[PDB]
DNA sequence: CATCGTACTGTTACGGCTCCATCGATGGAGCCGTAACAGCGATG
């Protein structure tokens, strides 16, 4: 059984270890909706792969176009080189 | 304005296969004409 291992030399600052820590506390309670107000710029991707790695479970990422979505997959392979990151797009060119 | 859907049709370049049109001369032998060659008698 493995296990998720995060590599990132920028730390969490400001609002994102109070908003990691309730994210996970939320989760671990069993609320079936929660909602991140997090502004642009902010670091939306670092929290979400916070809660990733603490959380431990498997994660499916949906995007509303394909270019967020691919700079999405990016950065997930970014902060995670050692794990498994897919990519789940349409195949039809035309 | 972006996103989705269980391997799509028609028309052109290019290489390999096949059918069809279009295209005298040299040596040997025989013959003719011309030049070349060979081939008993009587007297002192």
């Amino acid at each position: 059984m493995h296990k998720f291992k995060l590599v990132s030399d920028y730390k969490p600052c400001g609002d994102q270890p109070e908003a990691i820590d309730k994210l996970v506390e939320g989760i671990n309670r069993g609320y079936r909706g929660q909602t991140l107000l997090g502004v642009t710029g902010s670091g939306k991707t670092f929290t979400m792969a916070n809660v990733i790695e603490r959380v431990q479970k498997p994660t499916l990422v949906i995007a509303h176009n394909k270019t967020l979505a691919a700079q999405l997959c990016s950065e997930f392979k970014e902060f995670f080189p050692n794990n498994c990151v897919e990519y789940f797009v349409s195949y039809y060119d035309y």
